[PDB]
């Protein structure tokens, strides 16, 4: 009975305004929804026909000319105190960080957005935005913005993709431009063309941390894209993962490019490629989920992960997905194993927990391998047996305390909807200190 209507917005950046959710992504694509389940596609590509920015090729001509492109990369739109909508647009040549980032402003979320000008460039041949010669091994690619207010109401923008890593700038709350004299801003992590991009920051008032979401790996079907997270007491860091690793340390080895091995150990990994599908039964399954945004609902205290994903056997086809997020006992989020369908955390009974589960282990790697299931059973006597062993306990209403092969995980038990099989399912989603995520789906 749950109804979904799909849309395709690459790198979706969530914004809620007055009861409606919008995503703005790359290629000036966008979509909206009232329930996070049925989306309506609004725009799909950059052309003089796109209503978000009429005559876009003229309006943003300096950007297309600098970046030597005919499209835009991953936008973010943020409403400021003046009530207006500020689109942080960016373009990149694609084979190098020859990029420009600017801001455009609209009275209405659906446009039209009016260019205010470019404020960052990368890929120049000479002096960069920080007054030193541009060097992609240490300077950012000026793409993948997220402009956000911290808990004090101060305005920031985090951004970056590959190249020199991820940076954050203090922003002017009145004009939407960075405050003067920062260059590229403060470095949060990265370097030497690490495969890390799409940063997104979400504060959680309950835990009192800022969560910096990141995409590791390549976006493509063979790229190993996965969603990771780290946290800090402050919006500008320092950020750390669940083991206490400083994210600032994360980078490829000097003199290398796309060094996945050096970066794999760092960050909490929330989701990578997987399938619950098995020879005997259908199941949900994603390839290269990533480029996420996140939403915190102040009225309910619920959080959501918003992202695009590809799918097993669908090549480079992508759609927007939304998965609810839950904070574990250690203040780290775990993702619901199934897409959001109106589910809420509820009281769970033990009798509804025991039984056989398909288990997915997202691990800690960057891998194009589609993670597959193994079968375990949660027994009445609180042991786990089958293809792995350990123990399970429930704490409070729905807290999952699970030991598997000598590692301790914490998360939640949750009944939700499997949209492929069209059935309710008991589920668990838990995380260990190594930042390794485990999902269970019953039966
Ligand atoms: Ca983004
Ligand atoms: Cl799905």
């Amino acid at each position: 009975k749950p109804i979904f209507k799909e849309v395709s917005v690459h790198d979706p950046s969530i914004i809620e305004t007055n009861g409606t959710f919008y995503v703005f992504g790359s290629h000036l694509a966008s979509a909206k929804s009232n329930d996070l389940m049925q989306w309506q596609q609004l725009t799909t590509s950059v052309s003089n026909d796109n209503p978000l920015i009429p005559n876009v090729y003229e309006e943003l001509k300096e950007t297309f000319e600098w970046a030597q492109s005919d499209t835009l990369w991953a936008a973010d739109v943020t409403q400021l105190a003046d009530g207006k909508y500020y689109m942080y647009y960016n373009a990149c040549r694609g084979d190098s960080p020859r990029s420009a980032m600017g801001v455009a402003v609209a009275d209405n979320i659906e446009g039209p957005y009016k260019n205010k000008g470019i404020f960052l460039k990368s890929g120049m041949e000479g002096t960069s935005s920080d007054g030193t010669p541009y060097d992609a091994t240490k300077h950012p690619n000026v793409v993948d913005p997220h402009t956000f207010f911290d808990k004090d109401g101060k305005l920031w923008m985090v951004y970056g993709s590959y190249s020199g890593g991820i940076f954050i700038l203090e922003m002017n709350p009145k004009t939407g431009f960075p405050l003067p004299g920062q260059g590229y801003g403060k470095k949060l992590l990265g370097g030497n063309h690490s495969r890390i991009e799409g940063p997104y920051v979400l504060y959680n008032p309950d835990t009192q941390y800022y969560y910096l979401y990141l995409s590791y790996g390549g976006l493509d079907a063979t790229g190993g894209y996965n969603i990771r997270v780290a946290r800090s007491k402050k919006p500008d860091g320092p950020y750390y993962d669940a083991e206490g690793n400083p994210m600032l340390d994360v980078r490829g080895k000097g003199g290398t490019f796309f060094d996945d091995r050096s970066i794999e150990p760092y960050g909490v990994k929330l989701m990578g490629s997987y399938t619950f599908e098995t020879e005997n039964e259908k199941g949900t399954g994603y390839v290269s989920p990533g480029a996420n945004s996140a939403y915190y609902d102040e009225k309910t205290g619920r959080s959501y992960l918003i992202f695009h994903t590809r799918f097993p056997g669908r090549g480079e086809e992508h759609e927007v997905r939304v998965h609810q997020l839950f904070m574990n006992k250690d203040g780290w989020p775990v993702a619901a194993p199934y897409r959001y369908a109106g589910e809420t955390l509820k009281e769970v009974k033990q009798k509804d927990i025991t039984g056989t589960y398909k288990l997915i282990q997202h691990g800690k790697d960057i891998s194009a391998d589609i993670k597959q299931t193994i079968n375990i059973q949660l027994n009445k006597n609180h042991t786990i047996s089958g293809e792995m062993t350990g123990t399970w306990r429930k704490t409070g209403k729905n807290t999952a305390d699970i030991t598997l092969a000598g590692k301790k995980y914490n998360g939640v038990f949750l009944r939700q909807w499997d949209s492929v099989r069209e059935k309710n399912v008991m589920t668990f989603s838990v995380l260990n200190t190594s930042g390794e995520a485990v999902w269970g789906s019953k039966l």
